[PDB]
C-alpha cells in the first residue's frame, strides 16, 4: 500500500574508522579504494534474500501480523521479503544505487526501510570486521615466519663462520656478540610486534551513504 | 509554470581556492585528477533528493507556501522537489551536466536557482573538506606508528651494540650517543610536523563553474 | 513437483581459512584473487553431471526410491540429475549464480538443495587441497635441484681455488673450511626447510557464500 | 536576415605570447599542449552562453534594439543570444570547430563575429591568465615550506651532531658553520627566489586562430 | 540411436606427473600456464578427424562392421568418425567442452566415448612428451653455446694478459691457475650439468579431466 | 565547367629539407613523426576558407573577370571560392584525401590548382617555420634561466664554503677560482651556444607529396 | 568429379627442426611466435596461384592430360589451377584454414592434395630458411662494423694516452701491450665468431600439421 | 577485351639487398618492420594514378594507337589508365593486394602488366633510397653538432682546469696535454667515421614480392 525509497552511495573515509586504517595499513603491507571495498559489501548484504528474511523475521509489524499459521506466515514472509526491493546504479548514466520498501502503511514503509537498510549495513560492518581481522591475523603470522626463517639465515651465517675461525680473541668476539642481523628483520620484529598487538575490531562503523533518504511517501503506490 | 536553467562543467585549480594545494600534498604521500573528483561530487549533490528537500525547507519561497496543515505542506515540499530537476550530460556527446527549476515566478525560479546552486555547491566543498581531513588523520597516525617503530629499530640495534661493546671509551661514548638516526626519520619527522600543524579548511572555494548562470525565464513553461 | 532455489558468491579469506595463506605463500616464490579462483571451482562442481549422480547415489532419497532394479534405479538416478537445475549468472546484467532443486516435498526441497550446496563446497575445498598439493611438491623438488646445483657451483671454484692456491696457512684454511656459500644459498636453505616441513591440509573450508539461502518452496512448480 | 561563419582551431605558440611559456614552466614541476588548453579555453569560451549575452549587452547592436519594456528587451536579449551558434569539429572526419552569427545585415554580421572572436579570445586569454596565476600561487607556498622542511632537518642534523661531539676544534667549526646544506637545498632555495619573484599577465594574447575569418555575406540566409 | 556424453577440462599438475615441474622448468630458462597447453593439446586430439576416424579404425565396433566392401568400409569408417560429435564451450555463458559419441547401444556409446577419449588424451602425451624432449635438446644445446662463448672469451683474456706480463711469480701463477671464470660461467656450468640429464618422459601422464563420465545413456536419442 | 583534382601524402624528409632536421632537434629537447605534422598543418592550410579566397584574390583569372563592382566582384569571388572542394581521405578503406578546382577553361582550371597548392605548401612552411620560430626562443629563455640558477646554487654553496673555510692556502685557492661547475653546467653551456646561433629557415621546403599530379581534363562534369 | 578435403594448423617447435632455434638465436641479438610466422609464410604458400600452377606442371597427372596444343593446354592448366581450393579459417568462429582438390578420380584426388601439401610446406620452408639466411648476415655485418668501431675506440684512446704520457717503464709497456679492450669487446668478437660460422639450413622441416588428412572421397562430387 | 591480373606482398628480407641493412642501422639509431615499410611505399607506388601514367607514356602499345591528334591520344591515354586497376587486400579476409590490367590482346595484357609492377618497384626503391639518403644526411649534420659540443664542454672544463692549475708538474702537464675526453666522445667519433662514409643506395634491389603474376588471359573478358 505505502513505499519509501532510497538512494545510496559509497561511505565517506570518516565512516570507516579504524577500520579504514586498519585497511589501508594492511593493504599497504602487501605492496580501487577501501571505501568502494566497503559499498561492494554493502550493496551485497543490501541485495541479499537472507537479509530481508531475516528482517522482516525480527520485525514486529510482521509478527502482529502472524496469524500461527507456519504456510500462511512463510507466505506472509516471503511476501514481505518481496516487500524490499533493491535496483542497482547505472554510473555510466548517473542512476545510483537505489531501495523501496512496501507495508500497509505510510510510517511503516518509511521506518521499516529506514530499520532495513541500517540492518544490511550492520551485517556488512560485521562481516569487514571478519575480514579486517582475518587478513591481520595473518599477515602477523606471515612475519612470524619471515622473521624466524632471517633468524635460520643468521643462524648458518653464524655458525659456518665460527667454524672457519676455529681451524684468537675474535672466537670469543664472534661467540659473544652471536649472530648478524640485518636491518630487515629488527623492522620486521617491530612491525611483528605491533602486528601482536592485534586489530581494533570496531563493529560500529557505517557503510553507506545516502542520496536520497526514505521518507513517508506523500501518497498510496 | 516559470521554470530557470543552470548548466556546469568541473571547477579550475584557483576555483578550489586552498583546497587544491591540500589534495595533491596528500595524493604525494601514498605513491583521476581532483578538480575531477570535486566536480563528481558536484553533480552528485546537484542530482540528490535530499538536497532539494532541505534546500526549500531553508528556503523562504518555500516557508511561504505552507499552510500549517501537515500534510499539504508535505505535499507541497514534494511538489517542489520535484520542481527541480537534473538533467546529467553525456560526454560521448559533448553533452555537459545541466538543471533546471520550475518555480511559481520568473524571478523567484532564477534567484532560487542561484541559492540552490550556490547551496549544493557550499554543500559538495564540504564533503571534500571532509574526506580530505578524515586522509590527513589517517595519514598522520599512519606515519607515527612508521617513525614509532622505527625508534623500536634503534633501540634494538642500541641494546645489541652495547652488548656487543660491553665485552672503553667507546662504551660510555655509545651510551652518551644513544640510537642513530637516518636521513628518512627525519623527513619524516619535520613532515610529521607539518602533518600535525593540521590542513587548512577553505569553505570558501566553488566546487563548479557555470557555463551558464541561471536568469529570469522571459514565458512560462 | 517442489523446488526450492539458492544462491551463492565468492568467499572471503576467514572463510577461505589455512587454505589462503598457502596459496599466497606459494605465488611469492613464482616471482586474479585466491577468492575468485576458489568460488570458480565452486560453481564449476556446483554444475557438475559427476556430481549430481554421486550426490543422489550416495542420497537416502534416491536410496528409498530404488526397488533395487537397476535400469529404473539408474533412470531415476538421472531424473533425480535432471531434477537438479543449475542458472549461471551475468554481472553486465550484475546477475549471480543460482541453483534450483526439485523433489517430491518441500522439506526435501530444501534440505536437499542445501546438503548438495554443501556437498559442492566439500568437493571443491578437496580439489583445491590437491592443486596446493602437487604444485608445493613441484616447486619443492624445483629448489632442491636449485640448492644442490648451487652447491655445484660452489665446489667448482672451490676446487679452482685449492688448485690456484696449491699452485701455507691458506691451503689448510682452504683444506678444513670448505667451500664458501652466499646469502642465497642460506636463504634458500631456510625455504627449503619450511618447504620440506610441507604445507597444511585444511578440509574445513567453504568456497561459496550464501546471498540467498534455500528455504521450504510455500507452493509447487 | 544574414549570417557570417568562422573556423577555428588551436592558438599558434606565437598568440599566447607571454602566456605560453609560464604555463610550460608550471607543468614541468608537478613532476595535452598548452595551445590546445587554451583552445580548449577558447572554444569555451567561444560556446559559453553567458559570453554571448554579456556580448550583446556589451554590444551597440543590442543596447541599441532595446525599447525599455522588460519583456521585449529580455527577448530581444535572448534572441540574439541565440543568433551565435557553435558546431565543435568533428575531427574524425576533418570537420574543424566553427561558429556562425545572424545579425539583420551583412557588415554588421561579420563585425559582430570579429568582435565576438576577439572578446572570446580576450576573456579566456584573461581566464587562462588566472589559472596560471593561482598555479603559481600553489607552488610558491609548496617551495617555501619544503625548503623550510629542509631548514629544519638540516637543523635537526646539525644540532644532533653538535651534542655529539660535545663530550674541540671541529666543534667550535661545526658552531660557526651552522647547518649543512645540500646542493638540492641551494637548488631549492634559488628557485625559491624565482618562485618569490611571481608571474607575468599579458591579457592580450590571442587563444585562438582562425581557420575562416568572418566576412559580409552575398545573400541573404 | 543411442549416445553417451562426456564433459571436460584442463588436467592437474599431479596428473601431468612429471612433465609439469619439466615444463615449468623450461619456462624459468625462457623467460599461459603448462596445463592449459597440455589441455589445448588434449582438446586437438579430441577433435581431429584423424584422431576419431584412426580411433574408430583401432576399434573392434568398426572391423567387426567390415563388410570387407572398400567402399561400404570407407563410408562406414567416415559415419563412425561422424558418430564422434564435439562441442566446444563458450565462457562467457558458463559453457564447457563436452564430447558426445553414438553408437547403437548404449553401453557402446558409453565405453566408445570413455576409449575414445582415453586415446585422445594418449596421443595428446605422446605428442607432448615429443615436444618436451625437443625443447630440452634445444636449450641444451644454447646453454652449451653459450658457455662454450665463455668459454672462449676467457680465453682470448687470458691470452691478452700473458702476452702483456711477458713483455716473475704472476706469469707462472697464471699460467697454472687457467682462465678466471666468473660466477657466472660457473653457474651455467652446473646448469650445463642438470641440462645433460635429459628429460623423463611419462607417457602415461594424463591430459584431460572429466566434468561428466559417459554412463549409458537411460533413453535413445 | 570544367574542373581539375589532385590527390596527396605525407612529404618525405628530404622534402622537409632544413626544416626536418630542426624540428627534430628541439623535439629531443622536449623530454607522430615530423613529416605527418608538416602535413597535418599543410592539409588544414588547403582546408582552410581563407587560404581559398587569399588564392583567388591574388590571380589573374579572377582580376580579369571582375567587372568593378565590389558586390557583383564579391558575389563572382564566391562562386569561384565555392569552385575549390576538399574531401578527407579515410585509411580504413584505404583511401587518401583529395581536392577539386572548377573553371571556365580546362588550362585555367589546371593551372590554378597547381598554383594553389604550391602556395599552400609556402603557407604551411612559412607556418610551420613560424611554430618552430616561436618554440626555439621560449627554449633558450628557459635554459637561460636553468644556468642562472646553477651558477646561484654554486654561489650559495661557494658562499658557504668561503665563509666555512674563514674561521690559509686553501682560503686563497677558493677566493681566486670560482663557483665550482658540475659537468651538466658546461653541456647547459655548450648547448646554450648552439641554442643561442638561432634557424636556418627553409621557405623552400616541401610540406607534402604527390601521389597524383594535376592534369587537364578531358571531358565536362 | 572427385574430391578430397584436408585441415591444418600452425606447426610445432620440433616439426620445424633446426629453424626453430635459430630464429630464437637471432631475435635474441636484436634487444609474434616463429611458429606463428612460419605457419603464416605456409599459408601464403598455399593460397597462392603461382605455387598451384608450378605443382601442376611439375605433376604427371597434367602432363598425361597435355595435348600439345598451346591454347588447349594453357586452358587446361587454367582449368588445373581453379581446382585446388583454398579456404581461410576464422578465428572469431573457431573455424580452421582446409583446402579441397578435384580431380577425375578419388585416389588422384587424394594423392595429389598430399603432394601438394607437402611440396607448399617445402616452399614454405624455403622461404623462411632463405629469411633467415638474409636476416643473420645483415646481424653478421652489423657486429663485425662494430668490432672494428670497438677497436678503432681503442686505437684512438690508445694513441691519447701514448701523446700524454711522454710529456720510462711505463712509456714502453704501453708501447708492447697495444690498445685496451672491455669484456664487450670479447663477447663480441666470440659471438661473432658464431654469427660468421653462419646458419645452418634444414631444409626438411614442417612449417605445417594435419588436423585432417586427406582420404579417398566415397562418392562423386 | 582481355585482361591480366597480380596479386603481391612484402618483399624478402633479400629482395631489399643492401637497402634493408642500412634501414636497421637508421632504426637502431633514432632509437613496423623493414619489409612492411618499403612493401608500404611499393603498395602506394603501385596504386598511384602518376605511376600509371608514366608507365603507359613509355610504352610503344600506346605510340603505336596515336594517331598524332592531342585529344583522341589523351583520351585513349585515360582508357589506357583505367585498364589497370588496383584492390588493396584485407588481410581480415585473407585477401592480399592486387592489380589487373585490361587490353586488346592477351600477350599484350600480360606483358604490359609484368613492365609495370616492375616499374613501380623500381619507384618503390628509388624513393626509399632518397627517405633513407636523406635521412642519413640529417643524422650525419646532427653528430657533427653534438661532437663539436662536447668538445666545447672539455674546452671550457680545460680552460677552468688551466687557470686552476696555474694560479708545477700538472701545469705543464695540462697544458702539453689538452682537453680531457670521455670513451663515449671516441665512440661518437668512429661513428662519425663510418656515417661519414655516406650510405650504399642500390636501385635494382627488389621491393615487392608476388603471390599471383600476370598471365595471358586464356579468354576475353
Amino acid at each position: 500500500e505505502w513505499s519509501s525509497t532510497a538512494i545510496t552511495d559509497r561511505p565517506t573515509v570518516n565512516m570507516l574508522g579504524g577500520y579504514y586504517s586498519q585497511q589501508q595499513f594492511l593493504r599497504n603491507l602487501d605492496v580501487p579504494s577501501v571505501m568502494d571495498e566497503a559499498y561492494k559489501e554493502f550493496v551485497m548484504q543490501l541485495a541479499s534474500w537472507d537479509t530481508r528474511r531475516e528482517f522482516w523475521l525480527q520485525t514486529d509489524y510482521y509478527k502482529q501480523r502472524m496469524v500461527g499459521n507456519s504456510k500462511a506466515d512463510a507466505a506472509l514472509l516471503d511476501e514481505m521479503i518481496n516487500n524490499i526491493q533493491f535496483i542497482p546504479g547505472d554510473f555510466t548514466r548517473a542512476v545510483n544505487d537505489s531501495v523501496k520498501l512496501i507495508a500497509e502503511t505510510a510510517p511503516d514503509a518509511n521506518n521499516l526501510l529506514r530499520q532495513y537498510v541500517a540492518f544490511a549495513s550492520q551485517r556488512a560492518a560485521s562481516h569487514l570486521n571478519d575480514e579486517l581481522k582475518g587478513a591481520w591475523a595473518a599477515r602477523t603470522i606471515q612475519m612470524k615466519a619471515q622473521v624466524k626463517r632471517q633468524e635460520e639465515v643468521a643462524k648458518a651465517i653464524y655458525d659456518r663462520r665460527m667454524n672457519s675461525i676455529e681451524q684468537q680473541a675474535r672466537l670469543e668476539n664472534l661467540q659473544a656478540v652471536g649472530p648478524a642481523f640485518d636491518l630487515d628483520y629488527d623492522q620486521n620484529r617491530a612491525m611483528l610486534n605491533t602486528l601482536n598487538v592485534g586489530p581494533t575490531l570496531d563493529p560500529r562503523f557505517q557503510t553507506y551513504r545516502y542520496l536520497r533518504t526514505p521518507e513517508e511517501p506523500v501518497k498510496r503506490d
